[PDB]
């Protein structure tokens, strides 16, 4: 089998990126955020306290005749970013794309950070790293990439992110129009449970290529690139005025400048970030200060390769036996 479903960024600067999701029977379709840095496939429901819930279609398994109370479990989880939800969990046929799923665990929110309720376009997330990080409690849950995986033609998910603009999920093949070039395929490391890998170096706009070992994760959950603090000041130097701002939290630069490329390599490959994927837009309405999409990672304790950085790619996560990561340029 396969599936392919268009994802949509919420907003005009890319914030994130909703795919929808058939749960149940009949089906009721949820705009989900995959997210290959997290293992948890929840959603708003009927479930959800009232005050919690501002817009947000909702999942309602009293509605739906596959739906089964998994009995004792509950979830809990807590993002980089500091949002978090939880709750309990039912099983139920879960469609993406054409690809469909039985039996797959639908953990319900009866909570949620106030990041998810402000935000009305994300009705759950889909998570697509490894199971061993599934925060389900006694007994774990799988991805669904891992129920639907035997089934697959190819044991594999691509990630097509557009800048300002819809893409693709596929699952089970490659779609070989789809990109320029070559792939090529990088080692993974599955022990944090993440998609795990290392660059191979980076260049800042038309300067020479840094070989250097940078160790990161593919986060399509992740809206920036963020990157050893070395590496990011090396790129914002080449920005007239830009600067690292303690209020605001991050670097900033002025909004009339021009941005450079950002370069990260892949094996001997390289990917071009055009510099227009880095601007984040005025820190607040009407401000000349604008956010960069590249910051650094010190203190979260660990490189996260965004959505910034992996929708200047067509990339394939490969979960064959040893799992791996393609990347090609498109």
């Amino acid at each position: 089998s396969t599936g392919s479903a268009t994802t949509t960024p919420i907003d005009s600067l890319d914030d994130a990126y909703i795919t929808p999701v058939q749960i149940g029977t009949p089906a009721q379709t949820l705009n989900l955020d995959f997210d290959t840095g997290s293992s948890d496939l929840w959603v708003f429901s009927s479930e959800t306290t009232a005050s919690e819930v501002d817009g947000q279609t909702i999942y309602t398994p009293s509605k739906s005749t596959t739906a089964k109370l998994l009995s004792g479990a509950t979830w809990s989880i807590s993002y980089g970013d500091g949002s978090s939800s939880s709750g309990d969990v039912y099983t139920d046929t879960v469609s993406v794309g054409g690809l469909t799923v039985t039996g797959q665990a639908v953990e319900s929110a009866k909570k949620v950070s106030s990041s998810f309720t402000e935000d009305s376009t994300i009705d759950g997330l889909l998570g697509l790293a490894f199971s061993t990080l599934n925060t389900v409690s006694p007994t774990q849950q799988k991805t669904f990439f891992d129920n639907a995986k035997a089934s697959l033609d190819s044991p594999v998910f691509t990630a097509d992110l557009g800048y300002h603009a819809p893409g693709t999920y596929n699952f089970g093949f490659i779609d070989t129009t789809a990109y320029t070039g070559s792939i090529t395929y990088t080692a993974v490391s599955t022990k944090q449970g993440f998609w795990e890998w290392t660059s191979t170096g980076y260049a800042v706009g038309s300067g020479t290529f840094k070989s250097t070992s940078i160790d990161g994760i593919a986060d399509t959950g992740t809206t920036l690139l963020y990157l050893p603090a070395t590496v990011v000041s090396a790129y914002w130097a080449q920005v007239s005025g830009a600067k690292s701002s303690s209020s605001v939290g991050g670097y900033v630069f002025p909004c009339s400048a021009t941005l450079p490329s950002f370069t990260f390599g892949v094996g001997s490959a390289r990917i071009v970030i055009p510099g227009d994927y880095i601007d984040f837009g005025p820190i607040s309405t009407g401000s000349s200060s604008c956010f960069g999409g590249i910051q650094s990672s010190a203190g979260i304790g660990i490189n996260i390769f965004g959505d910034v950085a992996l929708k200047a790619a067509f990339v394939v996560f490969n979960g064959a036996t040893t799992p791996t990561l393609g990347f090609a340029s498109k």
